[PDB]
């Protein structure tokens, strides 16, 4: 059934899953020295290429593989359109690895074929809390804390084949070259996520979405105009009313993240995030440079009365291209990101979310029912989407968890 799969040390079957009762590795203990210096061979048409992610050129190089070949609906509707300035802020974090980035190019005409990377996170991924309670209650809590402490891992994405090169098995190796270089730094393990099912996921989140712009949604068929409101003498209407905001924040002293605010917002971030089973850890410089704000990337916003910053949101941006309309070429996507709230109830701080969203010309706002998504979905009318996202250890056994224990945004 799966000819690459069942030769990668993940968990092979639901049933298997379901007797894994400790996080660990699932694999040999191995060494740097044990890892081939040589890059993975590859035919002598190809070459491997690692891209300067910070250089206009190559980061360029690679936006357009990703604009024409990067994910797209069943429909053929919509296509991710990650921009060039997106890109060079997910894939160069504070000590990144810039041979974790990892392209083939065509030798003859260098056309560039297909794309993966992968970025260091400090991920909390030891057994979560339900498996060490049965732990405790066989006498088992030694072996289910032994990998408690925060570990230093690898996240993958941007997998990309172009579409003139699939079905060919180029992605299997694609995948082993970039394990080779992790392993090669003395990484074993990596977090990774995907829309489809692949042996063996440890959580999965349905998506969510929030309309903002009702009308645009419906003419580019993202949306319809649901039965109920036919009843309607003007149901794009009475959509348009559903769907109104605020035009203005409600929440006195909101205003835009500075640089002064990144103690206080990783501490209420941090004690926020380690009430959930898997979470990162971000120091200082991981706090600057995923939450401040980056214009057409990052939008975050702290809630500050009498001189104290007591919550904050953040929400990023990826347009989508739309394959075929003559009134609009992007679908212009806000996604919610990291968040505490210490001083307000969770709806009314991504209420002021969604405004400042809908107000700087977003037109819908997404989310996956990760970390508290699920507090606010009914007041705020976000409604399920088609779908699941599914989350996915590489060499590493781990107890199946809800998603509401999952505290890591992937973007
Ligand atoms: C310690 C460090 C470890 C580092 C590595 C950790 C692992 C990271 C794993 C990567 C996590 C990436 C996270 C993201 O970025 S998820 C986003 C993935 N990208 C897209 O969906 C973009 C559009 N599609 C494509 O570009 C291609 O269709 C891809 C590249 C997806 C496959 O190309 P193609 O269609 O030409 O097929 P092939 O003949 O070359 O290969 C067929 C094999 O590939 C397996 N396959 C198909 N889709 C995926 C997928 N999303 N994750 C993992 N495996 C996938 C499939 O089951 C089959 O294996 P098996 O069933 O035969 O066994
Ligand atoms: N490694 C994956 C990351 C992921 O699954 N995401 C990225 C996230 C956008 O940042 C997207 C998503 C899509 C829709 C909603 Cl409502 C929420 C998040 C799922 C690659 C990917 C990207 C997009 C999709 Cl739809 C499926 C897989
Ligand atoms: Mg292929």
């Amino acid at each position: 059934a799966h000819a690459f799969w069942s030769t990668q040390p993940v968990p092979q079957t639901e049933d298997e899953t379901e007797k894994i009762v400790f996080a660990g590795p699932m694999d040999e203990p191995k060494t740097v020295a044990d890892i081939p210096e040589e890059p993975y061979p590859i035919a002598s048409t190809f070459e491997w290429w690692t891209p300067n992610m910070e250089a206009a050129d190559d980061i360029h190089a690679i936006y357009e593989l990703l604009r024409d070949n990067y994910v797209e609906d069943d429909d053929s509707m919509f296509r991710f359109n990650y921009s060039e300035e997106f890109l060079q802020w997910a894939l160069c974090p504070p000590n990144y690895i810039p041979d974790w980035h990892v392209a083939v190019r065509r030798k003859a005409d260098k056309k560039l074929l297909a794309f993966i990377a992968g970025v260091p996170v400090t991920l909390r991924m030891g057994t979560p809390k339900y498996m060490k309670v049965k732990a405790q209650e066989k006498g088992e809590g030694e072996e289910a804390a032994k990998y408690d402490e925060p570990r230093h891992i690898c996240e993958i994405n941007f997998l990309c084949v172009h579409k003139q090169l699939r079905e060919k098995r180029l992605a299997p190796i694609l995948i082993k070259e970039a394990t080779r270089r992790v392993n090669r730094t003395n990484v074993w393990q990596a977090v990774y996520t995907a829309g489809v099912l692949l042996p063996t996921p440890y959580a999965s989140g349905q998506y969510f979405h929030r309309s903002l712009n009702p009308e645009k949604l419906v003419e580019i068929r993202f949306s319809g105009i649901p039965a109920q409101y036919q009843k309607f003498q003007n149901p794009m209407a009475m959509l348009k009313r559903n769907y109104q905001l605020p035009s203005a924040p409600k929440n006195s002293g909101l205003r835009e993240m500075k640089p002064s605010d990144v103690p206080q917002v990783r501490r209420i971030l941090m004690n926020y995030l380690d009430s959930f089973d898997v979470g990162p850890v971000f120091s200082d410089a991981e706090i600057s440079h995923y939450l401040l704000p980056r214009d057409g990337v990052v939008f975050t916003y702290v809630v500050e009365n009498d001189k104290k910053v007591t919550d904050f949101f953040s929400f990023y941006r990826i347009p989508s291209t739309v394959i075929g309309n003559s009134n609009y070429n992007l679908l212009n996507a806000a996604y919610v990101h990291y968040y505490a709230a210490t001083s307000i109830p969770l709806h009314q701080l991504i209420l002021d979310l969604l405004i400042v969203a809908h107000s700087r010309g977003f037109d819908v706002c997404n989310m996956v029912e990760i970390l508290d998504n699920r507090s606010f979905v009914e007041q705020l009318k976000f409604g399920a989407g088609d779908g699941h996202l599914r989350y996915y250890f590489y060499n590493w056994a781990y107890p199946k968890i809800k998603p509401s224990q999952v505290a890591l945004v992937m973007l």
